[PDB]
């Protein structure tokens, strides 16, 4: 097909930390051709093999179909209701969709991300400069993707804000399970 691949930056900005050292965010993968789907995060979840907070995870969840190029609104809604019960407290979604050709690329820095889980070297997690939403950010970076510019203080619900600005909008309410795309 040569249709480009999905990139869905996904933030709950009613998710809730509760303690300290708004918002968490994750990023939902689609293979453009195939509709192969792949969900990733960095937060801190339990890893008995590492003594530094902070790890990436994948999250298992459906497919999404691909008709003419595009993702039917049925099929992304399953996904969104999955990421949001699993990752985001059944809280809405602030996204962004982002289209290059990467999906190769994205799947294997997700997967070498992931595996410095348990490294020595491992960057520690930090509520204000390395969290779930620099975790996103510097995939799309690494992509080539030029995403919003990274304030040395990164709050996940204003980034997503700032990034709507310059590309297309997806909003998703898990208690209606209503999808709403837009400019
Ligand atoms: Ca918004
Ligand atoms: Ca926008």
């Amino acid at each position: 097909s040569g249709n480009d691949d999905f990139l869905i930056p996904v933030v709950f900005p009613d998710y809730l930390i509760s303690v300290a050292d708004l918002g968490h965010a994750g990023v939902i993968l689609i293979n453009g051709e195939t509709g192969v789907t792949r969900y990733y995060e960095y937060g801190r979840y339990k890893n008995p093999k590492s003594d530094i907070p902070g790890n990436v995870r994948k999250v298992g969840v459906s497919n999404v179909t691909i008709k003419s190029g595009l993702i039917t609104e049925s099929s992304l809604l399953k996904v969104l209701k999955e990421v949001s019960l699993r990752s985001g407290q059944e809280g809405r979604i602030s996204g962004v969709v982002l289209r290059g050709k990467f999906f190769s690329e994205a799947d294997s820095w997700l997967r070498g991300k992931m595996d410095l889980n348990n490294s020595p070297d491992k960057i520690p997690y930090d509520l204000d400069s390395h969290n779930c939403m620099t975790f996103v950010i510097d995939l799309a970076d690494a992509m080539g993707l030029d995403p919003a510019w990274k304030p040395p203080v990164v709050v996940p619900s204003a980034y997503i804000e700032q990034f709507q600005l310059s590309e297309i909008d997806l909003d998703y309410d898990y208690k209606t399970n209503k999808l709403t795309v837009s400019e």
